[PDB]
């Protein structure tokens, strides 16, 4: 009978003064409320409440002591079968457009192929931020997407047209041009602003402050975390409260967060000892302090890169990649 | 590993012929071992693109061996992600105050729980509404306002779980949400007699099975316009719908346990809703104690036929002018 007993409370009501907010917290009612114990039910709360001359601030701990419990949502991770059914239909026959959005995040990919180390990928998607900052939305998410649909197309080409078989080759091609003509060693443009390496070497917390730094509020910060053989991207893109810090990995996929504090326990725990220890299953060496460095980090020129054409000839700029399409 | 030379070569010896509908028929699998006379599918990459750089070959044909070839150097595989890197997101994202973006990405892994006799019932009476109205609105032109839903649900629980983080306008906001929620268990719409919310009740001997629903929500005479079905099993409400038109069109399953579910192909729809109820594989039919028709299918104890224009502008609590469309856009964050 929790219903009858939550409309009796909400009768009894002062619900948006200053004197209520302030009392309305937790273990605060057990100090101002006289014949108040923390095992009594929601039933015995609200005769508590309602029989009773209460002040501003003791209506308030009460208030959060029946609300916590009469109002109390729980949240809990998935059951497996439910992701393992949703998957099952999602990468079966035919590729579906809003099935693949809610999957592609739940992938990693693998290797042979081109690059096997992701080169062209930790670029494409700081390409992506880089586009986002600028106003475009979900650019980097929908580049996982288009690769994931391109591969299938190119699986099972009977089940698709020419026009959707002609935009997967082209789009799978264009990764390879990337690798092909690393435009790090383009001579026409300086597609990088620096590249931090030997003594001039970041570690994880120098990647964190680069990232996070307050003082690029609005201006997109791109970095290409480099390891042997292995690439990752790191990012800031947005202003104020939609300014986002990321990271991309091929096995932990794209990793978003507001909080700048949040982005450095996740970068600091997922190459630390303490948790993961990426940074030696990634062997990235140490710096004469100790401390794990990556072989090289490149700070982007987001614009530069952006207007740079993998494939000679074809007037297709990284930008241009980005918005290819592969259903009509 | 020598696949970047092999690469070069190939696209050089294609200057355009990779957009012809001549070349792109050709573009096939098991195409190339019936018109590419020297080939065999046990060739490497390097050797499928000598016999391709090394002879004269015409449309169909460049297209069997291109196929063969980026079947090969394009290849791109997938995989789950490992359990370690997920469990490392959730143990950051649910740390002391509730971080925006990150609940984006969250709100999709996480399930709903509550009480027997919860403030707005065990059977997420309210939720399966508002998921309804949201998708009303998701039509009309609105985005993510069911996935926003979620978010503000798992943000205000939050912020009543730990009031001492966050300010006094988000604690007002947190318990104004979630008692809207009890509001439309209180006044449950469906017995609103002011206004109909709901077109038909399907009910004892015209209930539906599984693939009745399929039907409903499939059914093609919809053209873009939304189906809200509301598929009610004993203690337990869930929801159903289409929304969209011509590609856009989405067809979507919600349930406190598998959260919001959504697919552009009718067929894996129907698909997915028949292996989530049936014995073959979750047999949630079961689990969720559907009765059976004559034939022994599982039935729906009620399916509602909704009108997500009269949904949306019900209004819970009495003397308030707050929409269930108005709920939808409660704020938590300020
Ligand atoms: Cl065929
Ligand atoms: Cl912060
Ligand atoms: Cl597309
Ligand atoms: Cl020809
Ligand atoms: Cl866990
Ligand atoms: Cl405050
Ligand atoms: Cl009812
Ligand atoms: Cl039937
Ligand atoms: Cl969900
Ligand atoms: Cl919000």
């Amino acid at each position: 009978g929790l219903e009858k007993d939550f409309k009796r409370y909400g009768d009894a009501l002062i619900r948006t003064t200053k004197d209520f907010l302030n009392g309305y917290k937790n273990d605060h009612a057990k100090e101002i409320v006289d014949g108040f114990r923390s095992d009594m039910s929601i039933k015995q709360l609200v005769d508590l409440f309602v029989k009773g001359n209460w002040s501003a601030e003791q209506k308030g701990a009460l208030a959060w002591e029946i609300e916590s419990r009469a109002l109390k949502v729980t949240f809990q991770n998935k059951s497996e079968k439910y992701n393992r059914l949703f998957r099952e239909i999602a990468s079966a026959g035919v590729v579906d457009a809003k099935a693949t959005e809610q999957l592609a995040p739940q992938l990693m990919l693998l290797n042979d192929g081109f690059g096997g180390r992701a080169d062209p990928l930790s670029k494409l998607v700081l390409v992506a931020k880089q586009l986002e900052n600028d106003g475009q939305v979900g650019v980097a998410r929908q580049l996982l997407e288009k690769m994931y649909s391109a591969a299938a197309v190119l699986s099972n080409p009977t089940l698709y047209s020419d026009s959707e078989k002609a935009n997967a080759s082209k789009l799978l091609s264009s990764l390879a041009a990337i690798h092909a003509k690393n435009p790090m060693h383009d001579t026409s443009m300086k597609v990088w602003q620096e590249k931090l390496e030997g003594k001039q070497a970041l570690t994880v917390n120098g990647v964190v402050e680069k990232i996070t730094d307050a003082s690029a509020n609005g201006k997109p910060v791109l970095l290409e975390l480099d390891a042997p053989g292995h690439a990752m991207a790191a990012w800031a893109k947005g202003s104020g409260d939609d300014r986002v810090y990321g990271f991309y990995d091929p096995n932990a996929g794209i990793v978003e967060f507001s909080s700048a504090e949040k982005f450095g326990d996740y970068l600091t725990r997922f190459f630390g000892k303490s948790d993961l220890n990426m940074a030696q299953s990634y062997k990235l060496g140490k710096n004469d302090a100790g401390e794990a460095i990556f072989n090289r980090v490149v700070v982007m020129d987001g614009n530069t890169l952006a207007s740079y054409k993998p494939t000679f000839g074809d007037k297709t700029t990284m930008q241009g990649i980005l918005d290819l399409p592969v259903f009509d």
